[PDB]
């Protein structure tokens, strides 16, 4: 499934819906440590819409109990992220991903 860690808090009470965009920055890394992919790397924030399935489940269901503003650390099990494939090239076959995910806007 996905565990959800608070590093800081967000306002508590404004949460992602259905058709509003997500904004965020991450760093995503592999149990080892090692950085797979990070928004902040790229100078742009990274951005989905909740329920139009454009993101792995873990996301989904992770972000969707941030409130605006919160920092978080979302772990991710293989069959909430690439399962067995993976995606060969970046996130390994059978991966537990970490991710550290700051929830910036909602709009
Ligand atoms: C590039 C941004 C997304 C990519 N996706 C959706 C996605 C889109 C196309 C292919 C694989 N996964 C995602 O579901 C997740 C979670 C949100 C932040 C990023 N990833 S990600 N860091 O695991 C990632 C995964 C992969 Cl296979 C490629 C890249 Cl460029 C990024």
């Amino acid at each position: 499934g996905v565990q959800v860690e608070t590093i800081s808090p967000g306002d508590g009470r404004t949460f992602p819906k259905r058709g509003q965009t997500v904004v965020v920055h991450y760093t995503g890394m592999l149990e080892d440590g090692k950085k797979f992919d990070s928004s902040r790397d790229r100078n742009k924030p990274f951005k989905f819409m909740l329920g139009k399935q454009e993101v792995i489940r873990g996301w989904e269901e992770g972000v969707a109990q941030m409130s605006v503003g919160q920092r978080a650390k979302l772990t991710i099990s293989p069959d909430y992220a690439y399962g067995a494939t993976g995606h060969p090239g970046i996130i390994p076959p059978h991966a537990t991903l970490v991710f550290d995910v700051e929830l910036l806007k909602l709009e």
